DNA sequence: ACGACAGATAATTTGTCACTGTACACTACGCCTTTTGTGGAGATGTCTAATATCTACGTTTTAACAGTGGCCTTATTAAATGACTTCTCAACCTTCAC
């Protein structure tokens, strides 16, 4: 379906969810879904909104944000192959060997 | 035929709640190296005014004596003394007296 992927809490709650959870982790700050979720409860409280995202959702909003932040720890290198090599040195200058 | 009305129906997300994997078990900003501009002596080099020394510059002063200049009257006659000069330094015979 092209529903798929796509949350209905709508895009108020998509932004805050993931804005929440994005200034908590800048810096050494680590702020985790969770602690997000209780923000959550917060905001909608102080919103006046009577139904809060519960946090499963907040976990399924981020699980993709989360893996994109995972895949960057394996991208691999090629390396240099066969015979020609050079170096790259802090003078800019590629030093064939 | 196809596709086109209103509604079925297989998804899609929202929300529950039993379950479990894990950290809490204190245990990084600290060990070590290098450069480096600032800083403290401390041997050494720098180089003068000045208070003489250290003779000479020569310049005064002395006395010795050398030369100029003024004065000094001149005559005669006598004396003493010392000298000089000149001249002289015979000889036989006769006569009258005892």
């Amino acid at each position: 379906r092209a529903d798929k992927g796509k949350h209905r809490i709508g895009e108020f709650w998509e932004n805050f969810i993931t804005k929440t959870y994005k200034e908590g982790n800048k810096g050494s700050k680590r702020m985790t879904p969770k602690q997000v979720a209780l923000r959550v409860e917060a905001k909608a409280r102080e919103l006046k909104d009577s139904k809060p995202p519960n946090y499963k959702t907040v976990l399924r909003v981020l699980a993709p944000i989360l893996e994109k932040q995972q895949k960057a720890k394996s991208i691999r290198s090629p390396g240099w192959r066969g015979t020609t090599l050079s170096v790259k040195t802090r003078e800019g200058k590629d030093l064939s060997v």
